[PDB]
């Protein structure tokens, strides 16, 4: 805690919202993305390249350009209000977020820089880049992960230039919003619009995994796109979700300066998308240094396919900690933050197994149960121990839980 944050040469005053930990801080400005030979910055050239391509080969394909370098530090109007995201909406919670304080965060997605470039004027871009969400504790989940943004608008002529008498069509209306479309869009429109997202995207993941991957449209919902989609992908047996998008929200649109524009967005996953395309087990090791993992990503040509070998699991010691929460001062998540800070990386999952009142007391008491296991060796009991113990005792004095273990 404090009253003022430094970060990325700035100073920010601290508030009722500020809840940015020391350790997420560490991470801020590494850019794995940008890390030359690292899976994620492999993914990023393979997507550019992808659409290079498409804008070379097809006269109707736009020039993407990209911005892989924005500052992840935003404001909750960039990162919540641009995008229609209601003031009252559960993904402003100070528990899932990193704010630095009441008006600025570590964006949570990359669709915070959506409205500024569409200001800016521009047709097609790709934003690339770390966001951060505060959240559970397990191989798929990670306080810092990467986003690949990319963003569509169409004016009406070249939307309807292959059809005849398309210029008598139109890209607006004043009708009804329903499941298929937005009150002010046509669904001559939409039709096109939301072909065209889906193609893209559809042959952007025939170049990185191949014509041979299961993948499905499932219908779904966000506050600035409409219709919306999330594209899942068939692996080990399971449907796996690895990107949002879907046709841009027309006040979004509007208020940025596109008012004759309607487009499309998409927001993916990266590691998602590299743990299913490397088979890449944890996502820890995307911040791992060893060798083993980063030497198989060391390819001649970002086209060189990378055969990707698993590393050895290691054996892993599992310990419970149960504690009675504070009178009404506890969040699920700031247990969280904290095992990150003590564990690191050691840990691989925390599970919330019991939790209960105690009538004489009124008191709540939460057990966790953590797996400790080491992307790179084999933990010892007593290494162990000692990081659990560490554990507990922070536990008591930041937390303020009592220990009930
Ligand atoms: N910690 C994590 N590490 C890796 N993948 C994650 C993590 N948390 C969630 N995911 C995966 O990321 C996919 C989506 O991220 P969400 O954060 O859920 O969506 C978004 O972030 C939206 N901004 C996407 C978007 C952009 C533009 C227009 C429309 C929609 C999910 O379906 C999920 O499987
Ligand atoms: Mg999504």
């Amino acid at each position: 805690p404090g009253s003022v944050v430094e970060l990325l040469g700035k100073s920010y005053p601290q508030d009722d919202h500020s809840n940015l930990t020391r350790k997420v801080l560490t991470r801020v400005g590494r850019n794995l993305h940008n890390q030359q030979h690292h899976p994620l910055w492999l993914i990023k050239e393979r997507v550019k390249e992808h659409f290079y391509k498409q804008y070379v080969g097809r006269f109707g394909t736009p020039l993407f350009s990209v911005y892989d370098n924005l500052s992840p530090v935003v404001t909750t109007w960039q990162n919540f209000d641009s995008l229609l995201i209601p003031a009252d909406h559960p993904s402003r919670k100070k528990g899932d977020n990193y704010y630095l304080n009441r008006t600025h965060m570590l964006r949570a997605h990359t669709s915070a820089h959506q409205w500024d470039l569409l200001h800016a004027g521009l047709d097609a871009f790709l934003v690339v880049g770390d966001v951060y969400r505060r959240d559970q504790i397990d191989s798929q989940h990670y306080p810092i992960f990467h986003q690949l943004e990319a963003v569509r608008l169409f004016s009406k002529h070249e939307l309807f230039a292959g059809i005849k008498d398309g210029e008598s069509l139109q890209l607006f209306e004043q009708s009804s919003r329903s499941a298929h479309k937005q009150e002010t869009h046509t669904m001559e429109a939409v039709k096109l619009v939301e072909f065209d997202l889906k193609q893209t995207l559809t042959r952007l993941m025939a170049h990185l995994f191949g014509d041979e991957l299961e993948i499905r449209w499932v219908d779904c919902y966000f506050p600035f796109t409409h219709p919306s989609f999330e594209m899942e992908i068939n692996f080990h047996g399971e449907w796996l979700e690895v990107l949002g998008c879907g046709v841009m929200e027309q006040q979004l649109v509007n208020s940025a300066g596109a008012q004759d524009r309607i487009g499309w967005a998409f927001g993916l996953g990266l590691e998602r998308l590299a743990m299913i395309l490397y088979d890449i087990p944890d996502i820890r090791l995307f911040w791992c240094e060893d060798e083993r993992f980063l030497k198989q990503f060391c390819v001649s040509n970002i086209n060189q396919k990378v055969k990707f070998q698993p590393l050895s699991k290691y054996p892993a010691v599992i310990n419970d900690i149960s504690f009675w929460l504070p009178s009404e001062n506890y969040a699920e998540n700031d247990f969280y933050d904290l095992v990150r800070t003590i564990g690191g990386d050691l840990v691989e999952k925390v599970d919330l197994i019991d939790k209960f009142v105690h009538p004489k007391t009124h008191k709540t008491s939460h057990c966790y149960r953590i797996t400790y296991r080491h992307m790179e060796r084999t933990l010892s009991q007593r290494e162990v121990r000692h990081i659990h113990q560490a554990l507990q005792e922070a536990a008591v004095q930041l937390l303020g839980v009592e220990g009930r273990f």
